[PDB]
């Protein structure tokens, strides 16, 4: 039939998939009212909290037909609020997003008028995007404009965080009492920081009051609708909603149902406080819900079916919240409606032992049934994980819509401990976003933007000149024709890297200050370890752990490029640097013999070939060494991860031909995957190549693999997938995820998209509809190596 295990969830799912993407202007209006009332009369943290509270008090609330869990970010499903305190769109922005080819958002004429007349006049000079851009150096602006790197905080708040367990043990009235206790013990005689603590703690208290009002208003809304509903079954559902909201979020949840509603209210809260990267996620959902599940079934108020029904409702709620609209580079690097709410199922419990429980299997059943691209429902696989759980996950992956990805629990824990987390805290951790490792509920781990490693080699080969933007973007490391050795070339590359990282980090530091001062998040601070105890907002270092990342893109492309140069120019001496540079400038036109050599007669990453893989390691180590351990403004350090989202398309589009044989404006490699056509020795050879990268020293790496549908059939096919995951993870690989599609279906979908509106594929760290992808991205996915066992 229709997807959904029950008639209720079938109906909720059909509403969700039919909702049209559009913008909701109410949030911007209410924030404007609050600033006009309060700006200049209070410190900024209190201003944000008072503005959030004003928004919560006055926004319109809705309950959709059949819901058991309530709460929407916008006016209706697929309605995105706007965030003019971060990015106040131009009228052209609104025109572009309404009319663009993919990832469009409808802008009603009423929304356009209000934005033009009320929002722009107030927020255009206040938006943080202008504070950032106006503070960047000309070197940063040139590099940014040339596609050397991206900037995550230009249109969104740092975000990128995961809920802990606080909201299942405390309500917001409890947290407020904790905050009031902290306020009473501030020592203004001897603690010279007491004033800053008071401002942040006062804001947190106001945020708590706002959450109490959220629950109060939804309970009223539910009862007012109950008096008006004639259908007896619906009225009882409305009365159940009201009873649930009488408890949460003001008080700690007492039941499994209340635990889910508490999480979802907090989710609505933090993602309307600010437009945070990767929305929000409960993280280790099966660990938090299992005590409630066991208690509730034992008391006879819950069974497996109702527990599954509630989670199917939750799944639909995620799918009703798009990532708010992006423009410019932010869209190019994250070209999707999804908001990367990553759920980790399986793994280990807080004591460090096997965490698979009954809720874990329920989550696998609901993600299988619902087949929704939000949330991003993934599994943590431990050496302690039962093989039955892994094989069930492989069963779902083999169906070919991308979810779940697989994460190595032992790698995650060691990555966290390498970064300074205690073993006790690391056992609560996991991955969020695409593949990013973090200590859930206790860490600010902020991604700052992608770094175009292949184009750094391009700058090296052009003495700092960018052949595409036709500007001097890098530094003068020398004419490559004078390099007498591969070591000399690699040293020049490392100098270009150092310069580009220095440029990025300097801008990052400015941006970190701007976000801390102008984007404090008192609501998020209330639920993140150490903010209350420290009296310090999450956005300026209140978390127990603080890290920042620069995301490395294109390791396969640059590995094969430097490998091609070492092999052909310096070792075998089949041609010289001058000839290679002419070939690149001509996009290999007139140099077909060179193209054949570098493409087809040269070692390649992903074949368990140490000639290429040792170069991968050298590049990886240089990147790790250049970035890791640099201080952040708010008391943490920089670390390294490797993922592209859709930025590998953009980074290749503004790059010329590269020495490995990739042609001008083609995408660079995705994640740590091999280059196009690079791996010719099967999937075991590539996981052996990928394992030579030291995953433990990163905050996560992304590996895509693709299988022919015929080679994963039957029980042997499941075992082959399961065994590949185990083999990779036994070598301490971080992550792997699978495409399993018929190439001809994708090709047909390109010719007749309207017949394939349901076709979903794996992109990079998330799944999306094939029809939401540009032709270039579609062709990138189709070109990935079709593996056989």
């Amino acid at each position: 039939m229709a997807r959904g295990t029950f008639e209720r969830t079938k109906k909720l799912r059909e509403e969700s998939i039919n909702a049209e993407p559009h913008i909701s202007i109410e949030r911007a209006v209410l924030m404007t009212e609050a600033y006009k009332k309060y700006e200049g009369s209070v410190e900024i943290p209190v201003l944000r909290a008072l503005s959030f509270k004003h928004y919560i008090e006055n926004r319109t609330l809705s309950i959709n037909d059949g819901e058991l869990i309530v709460g929407e970010k916008g006016d209706s499903p697929n309605g995105a609020p706007t965030y003019p305190e971060i990015c106040c769109h131009t009228m052209e922005d609104l025109e572009v997003m309404h009319n663009r080819d993919i990832i469009n958002f409808s802008v009603s004429e009423e929304a356009r008028k209000i934005h033009k007349e009320e929002i722009i006049p107030f927020w255009k000079k206040r938006q943080t995007r202008d504070k950032i851009i106006n503070a960047m150096t000309p070197e940063w602006l040139a590099a940014y404009e040339a596609g050397m790197f991206t900037e995550f905080m230009e249109q969104r708040a740092p975000g990128h965080t995961v809920c802990g367990d606080t909201i299942y043990k405390k309500g917001f009235l409890d947290l407020k009492k904790d905050i009031e206790a902290r306020l009473k013990e501030l020592d203004f005689l001897n603690d010279l920081d007491a004033y800053n603590k008071k401002a942040d703690l006062e804001a947190m208290a106001i945020a708590c009051d706002a959450m109490v009002i959220l629950g109060k208003r939804y309970a009223e809304k539910a009862r007012q609708m109950a008096e008006e509903e004639t259908d007896e079954a619906k009225k009882k559902d409305l009365l159940l909603i009201a009873e649930t909201c009488d408890v949460v979020p003001a008080h700690k949840p007492e039941t499994y149902h209340q635990a889910i509603q508490m999480y979802w209210f907090v989710h609505i809260g933090v993602t309307t406080e600010l437009n945070i990267w990767d929305a929000f996620t409960p993280g280790r959902l099966d660990q938090h819900l299992n005590p409630f599940y066991e208690r509730d079934v034992e008391n006879g108020i819950l069974d497996r079916d109702r527990a599954q029904e509630l989670l199917e409702c939750l799944w639909v709620k995620f799918n009703n919240q798009p990532a708010p609209p992006k423009v410019g580079i932010t869209l190019k690097e994250s070209s999707t409606y999804t908001d990367f709410a990553n759920i980790n199922t399986g793994g280990i419990n807080p004591d460090g032992q096997d965490g698979v429980n009954e809720v874990s299997y329920i989550i696998l059943d609901v993600m299988d049934e619902m087949k929704l691209i939000q949330p991003s429902s993934n599994v943590q696989i431990s050496k302690k994980t039962p093989q039955k759980f892994l094989k069930r996950a492989c069963e779902i992956s083999r169906k070919g819509w991308g979810q779940p990805a697989f994460y190595n629990t032992e790698a995650i824990v060691q990555e966290l401990m390498e970064a300074g987390k205690t073993i006790e805290d690391a056992r609560l951790g996991g991955t969020s976003g695409c593949v990013e490792t973090g200590c859930f509920g206790k860490e600010a781990y902020v991604l700052t933007g992608y770094m175009n490693i292949p184009k750094i080699l391009e700058l090296t080969l052009n003495n700092g000149y960018d052949p595409i933007s036709k500007k001097q973007i890098g530094i003068e490391t020398g004419d490559p024709r004078n390099f007498q050795s591969y070591e000399e070339l690699f040293e020049a590359f490392k100098k270009q890297l150092h310069y580009m990282i220095d440029i990025k980090i300097e801008g990052n530091a400015v941006i970190e200050n701007i976000c801390a001062k102008h984007m404090p998040c008192p609501l998020m601070s209330t639920i993140v370890d150490d903010c209350i105890e420290k009296g310090k907002d999450y956005q300026r270092g209140g978390a127990r752990y603080n890290t920042r990342y620069i995301q490395g893109v294109g390791i396969g492309t640059i590995t094969d490029s430097l490998t091609a140069i070492k092999y052909n120019v310096f070792d075998k001496k089949k041609f010289d640097m001058d000839t290679l540079l002419k070939a690149l400038d001509a996009n290999f036109e007139g140099y077909e013999a060179i193209l054949n050599l570098v493409s087809n007669k040269t070692p390649k990453y992903g074949n368990d070939d140490d000639y290429a893989d040792e170069i991968m390691q050298e590049i990886f180590n240089a990147y790790y060494n250049e970035v890791t351990g640099r201080p952040t403004v708010c008391g943490g350090e920089y670390r390294v991860d490797m993922l592209p989202t859709t930025c590998h398309i953009y980074f290749g589009e503004i790059m010329g031909a590269s020495p490995n044989g990739r042609l001008c404006a083609k995408p660079v490699s995705e994640g740590i995957s091999p280059e196009k056509g690079g791996d010719t020795n099967g999937p075991t050879a590539v996981i052996k190549s990928c394992a030579k990268m030291d995953h433990i020293k990163t905050g996560g790496t992304l590996l895509n693999q693709r299988f022919a549908p015929s080679v994963v059939q039957g029980e042997k096919g499941l075992d082959n997938m399961a065994n590949l995951v185990r083999a990779y993870f036994n070598m301490d690989g971080h992550h792997i995820q699978f495409n399993v599609f018929d190439k001809n279906v994708l090709l047909e979908a390109q010719k007749n998209p309207q017949d394939y509106k349901d076709l979903i594929v794996r992109v990079a760290g998330y799944s999306d509809h094939f029809n939401n992808l540009s032709r270039t991205l579609q062709d990138e996915i189709i070109g990935r190596t079709e593996q056989t066992f």
